């Protein structure tokens, strides 16, 4: 699964009709799942605001 | 195709005359084209302002 | 060793109980240890505030 | 050649005396040298302020 | 979802009992899903052998 | 533009019919276009065989 | 901690005496520690030969 | 400074005459200079053959 950063492009697809946007994704490299105790409350509290 | 982030360098080329700048590019890794429905209006509306 | 950037996810672990957060890490690629003289005072003074 | 982003660490070296800082570097991947005409004046004018 | 390349490490976990291996993963950056027609039969036939 | 390395996955698309393969791409980071003189004949001769 | 792939360079250090080699490291991005059950015996058996 | 892996492309430059090849470079990320003692003789002996 992944989360989108921003949009950096716009084009027309192969069908010649549909509009496609170029989506920048957060790298899932340099990303791990860790138990709630290993993380600092701060970063979590910032995630909750998002 | 690619989009430029910023300039982080300045030098003289091999001809000994022309000025070259060092351009940082957005990685086209972690980037996909997706149909207009898969994207959130927000990120698009931010792209339109750019 | 590594340093955490932010939290970009939340899930339940394999035990079906514990809460896990998805932690983005700074890449340790593009990172070297250098003696105190090679670094500019500025970047250090910014690190001290962190 | 390379340019430093920030400092994200501090340690003591192998000699047991000297202080070392952990320097994050801009990736020189996703970076090319391009002639002054290919670049937008804007990004250059931002580089000049740096 | 992800696919494992190889094992490059071995350690003992935080419980002090369980054995953990360090798994190298294929980057899911530089990876896209594409319809069967866009791909060459060859690469597919190589995948089928895997 | 890009060049395919291998196939590392297989799935069914959103339409519920079409077969999609997961294509690993060569990173276009760490890649530059250079004049024929800057390159060694060898690497070129290897490209010609491909 | 890290593991070395190969050597791709050779130079003289800042002291003007010592010989330094340029070491390519496996990225610790795209690498996680996982319990012995999550890994396939094969990859482990290949690690043991190393 | 950098070292070339292979050639993965061929095109005509902007002048409309010169032939350009697309060169894949080893990432200088995940690469450090280390004293001759920190490296294993093996990897060095493999570098000498190159
Ligand atoms: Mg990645
Ligand atoms: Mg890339
Ligand atoms: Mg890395
Ligand atoms: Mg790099």
């Amino acid at each position: 699964y992944a989360v989108a950063e921003s949009v950096i492009g716009k084009r027309v697809g192969d069908d010649g009709k549909t509009i496609e946007y170029l989506v920048k994704w957060t790298d899932m490299s340099d990303a791990t799942w860790e138990p709630q105790d290993n993380v600092d409350s701060t970063l979590v509290l910032l995630y909750q605001q998002q």
